[PDB]
DNA sequence: GGGTATTCGCCGTGTACCTCTCCTAGCCTATTCTGGCTGCAAAGATTTCGCAAAAATCTGCGG
């Protein structure tokens, strides 16, 4: 939840290329929660970083 | 009470041709390993097609 905000901000570069928005950030949300699934903290990188390529996948 | 007094949506809109092809956009964008699927190559198994060919069969006519 607290998230969502890059999802949303990520997705909307996306947006001027076609198909929805609102499918953009729910497929965003859904990498999102696969990379919080997969985070940790032991590597030493920021949140921000590795939610980016999940969200950029998905 | 009470009667308008606004705003807030929903709906309706002639017919019938013809020519046109015009319909179509960003590009900002990471790597890959394992396993199956499907079209194709190859092999066993099998039926279906034609000539072969002789033997039986069908048909025309004059002595």
């Amino acid at each position: 939840e607290a998230n969502l905000r890059l999802v949303i901000s990520i997705a909307k570069k996306y947006t001027n290329r076609g198909l929805q928005f609102l499918d953009l950030i729910q497929e965003g949300n859904i990498g999102l929660m696969k990379a919080v699934d997969k985070f940790e903290y032991r590597r030493g990188y920021k949140f921000s970083t590795y939610a980016t390529w999940w969200i950029r996948q998905a």
